[PDB]
């Protein structure tokens, strides 16, 4: 990554075997559950697109869903290079030349070259722009990983609404549901989806109902 | 998190794997107990808005408490802009603008913008103001699964007092008792809910007796 | 915790995920065996009273100790207003204000004015000052957690010399003899409670034998 | 390695306990996995010769693959030497000497020898001379240790299409397909291989399709 | 422990969480085995007797070798005090008093006391001192702990030679040999006490025989 | 060990637990594998004398080793000793006295001396002297301790050829074959050691075969 040292200047510092490793073990042990995505963007704070390559392809199984983000990061790329088109032919001797998406991407720019770019004044945010693509393809895998259609998380006869919501809220996140839509639900599909007993108390409340107090009529 | 860095200027550093596992294996381990508060509240030491959003987006489970706890983030922000309404329109050129609700918890604003507040000459407390509002909200979360009322915890006939009251004290924090009637109870309720043997024992020692010289007199 | 830095200066540090770690595990592996004490002290060094609540606040069981602790807190916090007085009324503007109990507890007064205290020239020791306030505590906790009395700590007729001399020393511990009294019991309680075998072996070496003269003696 | 200290200069540094480790215990767990290039090259940034050297002879077992890997840096120490013959006879006093292939590999040169050349200016970068040489051993390595063609990934009749393309792309990767062939075995192979109520479905898809539009077909 | 930071002034640091655990878990796993002093006075390097004293303190089972360990010191204590008696009555306004028994071993000065000796020109070195008394009766307690007597130590009619010499000298270090002895041994002691047929190959070899010499002679 | 600091200049570091921690648990776990000596070479990285004793002697078992390695050190010093002579009678006040053999294995030698000498211009590099000597040492030990001929290495009849071939090379590094045999051997005993299945397929593949090339073809 990028740090500034112990007197403000930005220079490049190594990733750490303990970041190397605290990556590798949540994609091992969560797979594409939603929370390993802001996992993967605190884990890569500062970094290089080589970082973010190297994190990548630290990932050991998962390939189907890789090859997914790759095919994301080339449609992001080709983007970029619609929207910034660089010059052809030699480039200043001794100046900056500007990155195309396959450069933003780590695969045909060097590190030295990442580095100038990321400590330009002012910066051209390589490492930001790339792992916005990278967290792009990793919400369609999320998605795509998903399991259960929110149609289908219904609170059982015996069930704590708790334990309902709980299902109800990991699955909205997984299959991706706008914040409005997370807000909204609470007088709607959480109330239809709730068993009998629960849904009699919830109608009674009345509209406007906040989730807590959802919730302690519940319980 | 903002530091002081080895020569004292409040600088930006990377959130560490050590604490990102921290927290979410502390929320793994304990659940809402009330004693995750004071480690969320430690472990988020210097945080800016986004090393807390961060923290709580890496919760895997729990979504109706994370749910509940976005609710009250937005009440909080509300009041925020009743009590400080910004300028609408352009900012002037290089300059900070005042931040709103949503700026202080961070889903409107950059992380730039959030150094610069922090590190203003004098800051403005945009990670401890956040921070309240979502202790505030994880202490309403903590209250809501708190399992039992004080008035069900009771001695039993074979129960060693000081277990008891290791269950009393453990259930008037997770109830949140003010510290007025926690100190209060040691009069009241504790000698009540102890069992014929020990209440006997207690009510003879008068009143004033210190939780310690109750503690030594039903040994 | 208040530490110096690389150049000299005295500077707030955060409390480290380690450090928050390692006193909740051993507070839950040891509870409040004595050892649990000088672990405590050193955990903290460097404190500010924000800290030492954080880490007896991030204790989760052991509840009835800590309403203990709080009131031995109370009383030593009463016993500093009586012997230290502050002014009512308004401080002197960008003034250094004194500090009362609470403040000195961490419960009236801000981080701020905790690093202050702890960095003026000289230091008003608010962290050292608490954390002298908390061992008195603890010390209660653990004298009231020893489940022996040393009358009752007898070598048993095929145990180990060596073993029954363990278990002596760690009840005295427990039971928080003073040092005299530990260097004296040698000559005393340890011969008289020794089995008879070692009992006859230790009457004959005549006073003023080492400890470890009457170890090997009774090997 | 070689890094940059917290004023901007670059010497030397111990290689760590903690990345020594994570190498072993990589090589321990993985073998050659293709993803433990990508975690050989992270672990090693900033390495000298020695370095490397210390973070390969540290592998226990897998000798056979270590002899290999010894002949592909040999074959291409002689390569170097072949492109960049060295004077021979005496250096000019108190210069910089120009590295032969055993230099670049660490077997003639000291660690002093490797510092004076990385810290050039220009840097003669020894380090990632050589790890290109040990990349390129350890990719024959990983391409000798897969076990499977390609040929022999098939969907088996009630294997989820996912698990299957994973297969497909894990081996994919071991066996050293190109991003080229990838790429472009979606529209081929993978079909072909898929089972034959996966693959009605594909063919109707027509050409054309993403991976992710194959993979939703077929969920 | 005292430290050079990153700029050469000796400063305090506080004992790191990781050095007080290495400690008690090696006290914990291997008790008095002999290898454990080696281990203390490593993990101690730059102590003060404030720094010794918590290690010592933070010890929670062994209270037998604890007493016998405070009497050890007690003894060097009055021995110093013989040698170096210091002047009774007022201290020289803001100079350095000289150390008494008490204060080199932590139980009657001040950290700031320990810190100013050990880093005056030229160091009065406190926590130097102090370590050689623990380490004193340290060895003597590892002597009391030796299970068996080198006499004892001798190769069974199965037992591979290097199993029996290991056996040997791990008597031979834990009943305090000297060196001498342990080198001469080899002559004597170790194949008197081999098996018969070990012992046969032994005399033949004749006398000046290394040790490596005997141990493939009788391989 | 001697480290440059962050702002270039050498000077002590305590050995980390981390370090003295990992020594102890390779040679627990590994014994003397060869692989052993490389991470000790690694772990010692910057050792003085002091140091290189400290990870000695924090070795529990393996006491036979221990004094084998004591004996090809003593020898060393004796080489040392009759290479470079030193001036016996007093020393010039304030001057750096020349080592012994004794003083390079720190047995006669203080820490100050050692550093003293590390960081003299040039270097007496005391360290690296003395590592040199362990390492000769080590070495012999791993032969010593090398349970199997490789005469006696031979493939099973439904034993992979890559399996033998690592049996084969993990015997050739404990045995302490030159890199010119194991090079070499590819050619011989590689070959006559095979099963008669792979012998034929080796025979008729010709002179030169590289080692990947006699893989593949009994793969
Ligand atoms: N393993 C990787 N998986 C997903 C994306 C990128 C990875 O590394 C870089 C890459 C990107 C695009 C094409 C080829 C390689
Ligand atoms: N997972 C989160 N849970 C609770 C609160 C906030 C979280 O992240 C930020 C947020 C706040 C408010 C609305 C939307 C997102
Ligand atoms: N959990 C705590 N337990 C013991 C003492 C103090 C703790 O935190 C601070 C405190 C002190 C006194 C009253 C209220 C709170
Ligand atoms: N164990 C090693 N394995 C593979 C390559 C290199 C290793 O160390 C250095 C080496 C290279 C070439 C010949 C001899 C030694
Ligand atoms: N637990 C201790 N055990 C052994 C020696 C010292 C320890 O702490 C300090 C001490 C020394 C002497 C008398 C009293 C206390
Ligand atoms: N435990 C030790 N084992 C092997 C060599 C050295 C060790 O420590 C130092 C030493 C060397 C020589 C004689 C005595 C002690």
């Amino acid at each position: 990554p990028i740090v500034q040292n112990l007197q403000g200047q930005m220079v490049h510092q190594c990733i750490s075997p303990r970041t190397l490793n605290a990556w590798v073990k949540v994609v091992e042990e969560k797979a594409f559950s939603p929370e390993v995505i802001p996992m993967f963007s605190a884990l890569s704070c500062g970094a290089t697109p080589q970082d973010l390559n190297t994190m990548l392809n630290t990932v050991g199984g998962h390939q189907a869903a890789m090859q997914m983000l790759k095919e994301t990061i080339n449609e992001e790329a080709a983007e970029w290079d619609r929207l910034h088109p660089v010059h052809a032919g030699p480039i200043a001797p001794g100046q900056m030349r500007e990155p195309r998406g396959s450069d933003i991407a780590g695969t045909t720019s060097t590190l030295q070259e990442q580095i100038g770019w990321m400590t330009h004044n002012p910066p051209i945010p390589v490492g930001e722009i790339y792992k916005r693509w990278i967290i792009l393809g990793l919400n369609k895998i999320v998605r795509m990983y998903s399991p259960t259609s929110i149609l289908d998380i219904r609170q059982g006869p015996k069930e704590p609404f708790r334990d309902y919501v709980d299902r109800f809220y990991k699955t909205l996140r997984a299959e991706q549901a706008s914040q409005e839509v997370k807000n909204a639900a609470t007088e709607t599909l959480l109330v239809q989806n709730a068993n009998p007993d629960c849904k009699t108390i919830l109608k009674a409340l009345g509209p406007g109902a906040t989730l807590e107090e959802m919730m302690t009529a519940c319980q």
